[PDB]
């Protein structure tokens, strides 16, 4: 889960302090030991280890944005009445819209978190200025997105009521069509378990 992700990371820079303390000074048992190469060579393996839990949604970060951006660029076409075929297109994206709305803002939250409590255990700020402008730059657009939709739910309400008209009056032509395949099917399956062979082989 994505509070526990958090505290791996907060308990993985505790052990970075920990390790680089713990090398401590060239230690002396009869002959001298320098662990000066090898302190250095923890280190790598060290921040190598603490990169991929923060770098875990760095790539994320820009496959989301990415993946988010063109639900923008999908609104950002709009216009209202015109052709039928547009929206048929167009309407499936209200439907993606309402599913990632509620499921995005329940995701929304441990994003959030997920950023924040590797700035507390990070010394180090990640992409400089850009990635607290981004979460800035990503609130603004979900905000714009939640406008545009609202007029859009609004005029695909009054056109999808001439469809859902259309779509009951086509539906029930295929359901009467569906209906007697069923039938068709349901006696065809009954000819063949009718048909007794019986020593007949190969036929059957």
């Amino acid at each position: 889960n994505l509070d526990l992700f958090d505290e791996k990371i907060t308990h993985l820079k505790a052990i970075q302090q920990e390790i680089s303390r713990i090398k401590t000074p060239e230690d002396i048992s009869w002959l001298r030991i320098n662990l000066q190469p090898m302190k250095t060579a923890l280190d790598a393996r060290v921040t190598r280890w603490i990169r991929v839990y923060t770098d875990f949604l760095v790539n994320q970060f820009r496959t989301t944005q990415k993946n988010l951006l063109d639900f923008i660029e999908k609104t950002k076409d709009g216009i209202k009445k015109n052709p039928a075929d547009h929206e048929n297109l167009h309407d499936k994206k209200l439907l993606m819209s309402v599913m990632k709305v509620i499921s995005d803002v329940k995701d929304v939250e441990p994003r959030r978190e997920g950023i924040i409590t590797r700035m507390k255990e990070m010394v180090t700020k990640l992409k400089k200025h850009n990635v607290p402008i981004t979460e800035k730059g990503t609130d603004d657009p979900l905000q714009q997105i939640d406008n545009a939709n609202s007029n859009f739910i609004e005029i695909y309400g009054r056109v999808f009521k001439v469809k859902a008209d259309i779509i009951p009056l086509q539906a029930e032509e295929t359901q009467n069509i569906k209906r007697d395949l069923d039938i068709f099917m349901k006696e065809v399956e009954s000819f063949r378990k009718e048909f007794m062979q019986k020593s007949m082989g190969y036929e059957n």
